């Protein structure tokens, strides 16, 4: 068996990788040890970066059809039990109106809830239709790199046969116990994240719409067990920190707080997680992404979203090198750009955990309270005294602080800042962040930042600056007085053998600055240009259309391509 | 004929007064010169203050059913003609996500579009059903006050008869040429409004969904004539600054910019206003409100809304005096609180006109271009030069500044600050506005400010702080540690024979601070108290439930009622 | 007082007559003993003949906005 | 369902397709809790194939049946694997 890219693993990072590569004309073979896409829901929060990617490759409308929209995710309830009495709520997943504006302004896309259980088969299937070969019941056993490619050994769990595959590159998308990362020799850091901690999950069915429809939320946390919506509002799953038989049904009833709504206990799983990140993600011809280089807690739902973005960063790069349009040094930028994201999210997901204890300290409970102790803490909370008033305020302070892992981390989600050989510096210094860079997105058009979203119009219809770009190619954005970029881009494109579309945004053009929001956001004059990588990151910025400005485009694209 | 209050005029201010008064048990007689409620739509923008009043008296849902919602109002298009090319757009009626968040945060209610044509009969209907006597085709001729009441005269346009109608008070709600204001001898000021030119209005029917559906807007301005939606998207009105035959069908056809869609010309009207405000609105037993004391331009849609709020200030006050619960000096607060609003809106509505000239100047167009002159303006606008870039930016700067009269004036709408004998000062100084007080609402719970909106929950259901108050009665708001307010309020209540309802917001109460937003907004400790007048304004604020804090309750109510 | 048609009563039959007549250019005077339109709901079912009339005189859409639709009435 | 010269041309007429006539619609609604919809095979297929795999079926693409031979106890089929050859 022969291919250009062997993709070990078929979860979000592997599947996304295969879809993008097939969309780019690259032969790849994607494998999976197991029989079918992930049985469990296993993560549900889709952020905007991920929706942007689905948009670009035309799966957003489809993703939105299966997903629970934003309006359903906001009411995060802290209570004794579902049918008991609330301690309070916080506005999760950017449901506060100010948080909602900041969200809507950053992207044409929105938070939704789509269990991995559905996301996975949707992308795997698109990989197969776009051109990727997909082979389940097939296990990677190891490989051996040489100068020209790699030769991997596979074990076929249907035929029992064992065969080899010859490929030019391997992507290790094989998860939290990546054998591809082991054999590649990737160093890991940060093993220090508490004692190794695991949770248990109990799926179950039950019509709890009568306790949920009037306070629509993605989660209900009981003082700690999480009650999590799979489908509103009849498919569910209990989660909590860590064998169990059908007694699991007593737990559930207790979490629901009533035993009066018929329940149906489904599969019971555990999940372990050894929090670490890979310090480097690349070794020779091997590239790892996903859980294979960042392993962490679920706080914030950064896992699947960062994984998918890992693949979006890499695919167009493999394609340009495989086609000979780019020197293989272009692949160096994968580690330069994505490994800082990897450490960032492990540390972030872990730091969010320490926002919970203070909730208990506010209730003057201990790390673990009894049933009597819990009912005393509720009584103390309803005290009509100044000491009680101070406690209600202390509880509210603590609760509010947990928002960082429950939709408050907009900055974490969006504020990528790349520095590498695939981003051509413009000479400006790093302007930094005016507000907290974890809580708040700051749009930037400095090279290394994601292209900012604003609305233009095409045929008097709204269209995002993002929808002008992507499509697996470079796009250069300018305005009417920057007409010269059209020709300068043609010359670079012809010499370098690379597609780069130019868009001249302005009155009378194909794309119109209808609200003037592009002039407001671009940070440069009308004749300036922004060059956008296939992955939506700005790689070059000129402040005008002068000679030196124009002449630099060639140098920039040459430098990005390693040529 | 005898009655407590004679209401001259049955537009928004009169109809509202009648409804509120009849709701409070007060006998009133409302009259109108004409056959019907106003034939023209006239005035369409319903701001949040007005929707809050409708909510309080229970007409909001019905208002919403007839009203075009907010999301249909946002696209304000500046162009040559409807089917021509746009110069650009501004986000009107707070459609920009950030404006929208500020909007949603300020009230439980929202902008809608509801022409006067539908609003009047709705309210006049409710007035009549709540208890008001309503009599049209009846004209106020004059009146004579004396120490115990007034004895005005009426001309009955059906029977031809002429009769007298004694009453304790007269409300002059009779419009821009109020004969009641003349007779009462109210001084006016600020006549200088630029030559007092009228506008012309052409109704017409035409299906313009294909030019509108994709950029849903409340109005489309052509370079200047306003094409304004009455019903989306088939009923319209054409408007511009100032006889006309059914030639008006030609004008429209060029304003539509295409004589292809069938047009059916309706009625043609002229409006010519004189800009002024009454320096005082009260004289003996005569109280004026609406156009009768504030007459200005349409910029901002402040007329109908301020008019209705005038009526909301006054009714509960008349009712208390008529019932003997309040001294007649309570009525002095009407002038003190509403007259500053009256000058504020005439001046504001006028100041907005001056935001349009700059649009032409950016275009380099004289106060009145020709066809060929305009055509050249659009050519100069697509000029690919550095100077053409400077011109596009100049046009955008000028357009953006027109928002102040097209939704941007949130602060103007909501930042009422009352100083009068009906607001009991709490000893704190005025905190002022951190942001521009015309553009931005700043919530405050200092006496003199409208009660801030926040979401509480009742039965785990969202309910506004506002929905706890109103209903033509004083409400006192506190928390669990302010338990003592309940008792003080009862004592005060018996003493003065005045109903005040107490709400102790907190865990396990009727109303719950479920998001903690009340603790955040109140500006005082949990055991503090806010006293809210029937019209939603705060009149007293205690910072806690200490002895002196509680003792002051009686003093405040006794001072608000003039007793 | 003079008029072409004197309409005694302003409930559905009188109000409708007045609207139709005024639509046809006919001078009419409609009177009512009481203060208001009827306080009680009284009568709620609007059959198709009536909606057709509202449609003809252009009040159907407004009728539909205030009305509970058919699919709420079945059980 | 429109019969015409071209989409933007002039209709010859329409017919009420897929039981859209109200009498046809009642007969339809009375026969089943379910309704006609339009779902291209392009989407139907991956939705069911994926559910087969999750429910317990082994699914193997790029694999071709070449023939078989039945006997008394079962059948033995020969497959050609288009990935491994
Ligand atoms: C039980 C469980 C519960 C989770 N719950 C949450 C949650 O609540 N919230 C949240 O944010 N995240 C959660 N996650 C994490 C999550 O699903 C991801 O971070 C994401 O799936 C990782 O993407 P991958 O595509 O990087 O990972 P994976 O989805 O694990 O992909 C690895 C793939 O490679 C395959 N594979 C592995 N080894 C081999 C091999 N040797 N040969 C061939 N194929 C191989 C695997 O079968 C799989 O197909 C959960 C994970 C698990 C396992
Ligand atoms: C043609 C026209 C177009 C307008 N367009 C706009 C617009 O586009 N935007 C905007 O913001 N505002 C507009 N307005 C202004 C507007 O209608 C509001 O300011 C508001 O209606 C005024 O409320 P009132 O209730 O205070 O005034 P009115 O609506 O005029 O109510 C006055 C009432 O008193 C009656 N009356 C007067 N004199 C006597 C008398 N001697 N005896 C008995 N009854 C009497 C009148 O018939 C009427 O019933 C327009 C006004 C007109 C006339």
């Amino acid at each position: 068996a022969e291919t250009d890219v062997l993709i070990v693993g078929a979860g979000p990072a592997g599947a996304m990788s295969a879809t993008l590569l097939a969309s780019l004309g690259i032969r790849s073979l994607m494998i999976n040890r197991w029989r079918s896409t992930s049985p469990g829901p296993r993560s549900h929060i889709i952020n905007q970066r991920t929706m942007e990617i689905l948009r670009d490759i035309g799966l957003e409308e489809s993703a939105k059809s299966l997903a629970v929209p934003k309006e359903y995710m906001g009411e995060h309830v802290y209570a004794t039990s579902l049918a008991g009495e609330e301690f309070g709520r916080i506005p999760a997943w950017a449901s506060h109106p100010q948080a909602h504006a900041e969200h809507e302004l950053a992207s044409p896309s929105r938070y939704c809830d789509l269990p991995q259980l559905y996301f996975e088969p949707m992308v795997v299937s698109e990989a197969a239709l776009r051109g990727a070969d997909v082979r389940f019941l097939t296990e990677y056993l190891g490989h051996v790199e040489d100068q020209d490619g790699v030769t991997a050994r596979l074990l076929d769990h249907v035929s029992g046969a064992e065969y080899e595959v010859r490929a030019k590159y391997i992507i290790g998308a094989d998860g939290a116990h990546s054998l591809v990362a082991q054999n590649a020799g990737l160093p890991f850091e940060g093993q220090m994240g508490i004692g190794d901690s695991g949770s248990i999950n109990i799926e179950f069915s039950a019509d709890l719409s009568s306790l949920c429809e009037h306070r629509k939320g993605d989660m209900y946390w009981m003082f700690v067990a999480a009650l999590q919506m799979i489908r509103p509002w009849n498919k569910w799953i209990c989660v909590w920190g860590y064998i169990t038989k059908e007694e699991a049904k007593k737990i559930i009833h207790e979490i629901i707080g009533t035993d009066e709504i018929p329940v149906e206990v489904g599969p019971i799983s555990t999940w372990t997680i050894n929090q670490q990140y890979a310090v480097r993600n690349t070794s020779g011809r091997v590239f790892c992404m996903g859980d294979a280089v960042h392993r962490h807690t679920p706080m914030g739902g950064l896992g699947l979203n960062t994984s998918v973005q890992d693949a979006y960063n890499l695919a167009w790069k493999l394609a340009l090198v495989l086609k000979g349009t780019a020197a293989p040094t272009l692949l160096d930028s994968y580690d330069a750009e994505r490994s800082p994201v990897a450490k960032q999210i492990v540390e972030r997901a872990f730091k969010s955990l320490s926002t919970f204890p203070p909730v208990f300290e506010a209730l003057s409970l201990p790390p673990a309270p009894t049933e009597s102790e819990m009912a005393e803490a509720l009584v103390r909370l309803k005290d009509a005294s100044e000491e009680g008033a101070k406690r209600r305020a202390a509880l509210r302070k603590a609760m509010d602080a947990t928002i960082i892992g429950l939709g408050g981390g907009h900055g974490v989600e969006l504020n990528q800042r790349y520095v590498s050989r695939a981003v051509f510096p413009d000479g400006t210094p790093d302007p930094g962040f005016v507000r907290d860079q974890e809580f708040f997105y700051q749009a930037s058009t400095r090279p290394g930042a994601h292209l900012p979203h604003v609305w233009l119009t095409e045929n008097q219809r709204r269209i995002s600056t993002l929808d002008l770009c992507g499509k697996g190619r470079f796009t250069l954005l300018t305005g009417l007085s920057g007409a010269a970029w059209k020709h300068e881009a043609e010359q670079v494109s012809q010499s370098l053998g690379i597609e780069l579309k130019v868009c001249v945004i302005g009155p009378g053009q194909e794309f119109v600055d209808t609200y003037g929001e592009y002039a407001k956001i671009s940070e440069i004059g009308e004749s300036g240009a922004l060059l956008v990588r296939p992955d939506m990151f700005i790689a070059f910025r000129a402040k005008d259309a002068s000679r030196e400005g124009l002449e630099q485009l060639n140098v920039a694209v040459k430098s990005i391509l390693g040529r």
